[PDB]
């Protein structure tokens, strides 16, 4: 039996929230079998819990923001979610004392190190996967995102930026997903901002925790970061990282093929919700026989 995974020990990471610019303490706790992925706001009395549910994504303006019925929020969940998806963590209590996950370096890599430092633990319960059984597409003008049946997990993402710095790079990236391929190729890709946008958001009280230490900052012509890019096509690698993170909002790994053109938080959630609402387009699968598991889900 392919077992569910949790953490061996409680870990912590303190940083700043990208938008509030206020100190956030992220506490990752082991959870038993069948609890699922839980986001907790500890700064509240009583604390507020958010089960990983596609429908909780209510604001996709700046990031993937989870909002409950009383306007309690958890934002910037995508980078941490990518790490969780990449390592196949099923049961975990994600605790924050601020309305957002700390930005760290702007990628999923700090969260991967954090999961590794804690150690992955297997539980005596079968790991549930969402298997795509029909093609499901979503559109938003020229942009679209799709899921097709596939025995493993792949991502093919296309960006189209009419920017001197981004177009210079490769704008289409495709990979067969695995814990290894994610860590090596995707996890370290950082988020990116245009100085025009940052200045606008900052005067309105948003992006207060933004710096070069947490993002690729671009002007109207070039990358402003001293040390440059970590990858030639870091832009497209990050867009794929966000998609991995966003799709993980159902809190289970997906067995299927993802394709996108100009997708983002909004569209990634749209497809996720569209697939999940179409009863016949997916099913929960377990692997009582380890031999049946597709190669994509091999151990890290
Ligand atoms: C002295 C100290 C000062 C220095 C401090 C600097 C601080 C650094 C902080 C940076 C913070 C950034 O993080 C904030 C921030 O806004 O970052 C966002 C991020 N949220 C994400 O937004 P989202 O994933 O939802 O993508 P949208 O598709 O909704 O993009 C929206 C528009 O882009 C078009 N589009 C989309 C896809 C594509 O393939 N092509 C293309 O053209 C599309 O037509 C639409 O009009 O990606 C965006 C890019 O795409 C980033 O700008
Ligand atoms: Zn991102």
């Amino acid at each position: 039996m392919i077992k569910q995974r949790t953490l061996k020990r409680i870990v912590q990471a303190t940083g700043v929230g990208l938008h509030t610019g206020k100190k956030v303490t992220l506490t990752l706790r082991p959870a038993p079998a069948n609890t699922g992925v839980i986001y907790r706001r500890t700064d509240l009395n009583p604390p507020v819990d958010f089960p990983a549910d596609a429908k909780s994504v209510r604001d996709t303006m700046l990031c993937t923001c989870l909002v409950n019925e009383h306007d309690v929020r958890i934002s910037t969940v995508e980078h941490l979610n990518a790490a969780l998806a990449g390592l196949g963590i099923d049961n975990i209590v994600i605790e924050v004392n601020a309305p957002e996950i700390p930005i760290m370096d702007g990628s999923a890599a700090p969260f991967v190190y954090l999961l590794l430092d804690a150690g992955i633990d297997e539980l005596n319960s079968a790991k549930k996967f969402v298997r795509i059984k029909e093609t499901v597409r979503v559109e938003d003008g020229d942009k679209w995102a799709e899921f097709k049946p596939y025995n493993g997990f792949s991502l093919d993402f296309t960006i189209d930026f009419n920017h001197p710095a981004i177009d210079s790079s490769n704008q289409r990236y495709a990979m067969n997903f695995s814990a290894d391929a994610f860590m090596r190729q995707i996890s370290r890709a950082r988020t990116f901002g245009f100085m025009r946008d940052i200045e606008y958001l900052q005067s309105r009280g948003l992006c207060l925790g933004g710096s070069f230490d947490c993002a690729i900052v671009v002007d109207d012509y070039r990358v402003l970061n001293e040390d440059g890019l970590r990858f030639e096509d870091e832009f497209v690698r990050h867009k794929m990282l966000d998609a991995i993170g966003d799709l993980f909002m159902c809190g289970h790994n997906i067995i299927g093929a993802f394709t996108a053109y100009k997708s983002g938080h909004a569209l990634n959630n749209k497809l996720l919700q569209a697939v999940l609402a179409k009863q016949e387009a997916w099913e929960y699968v377990t692997f009582q026989d380890d031999a049946e598991l597709p190669l994509a889900f091999k151990a890290p």
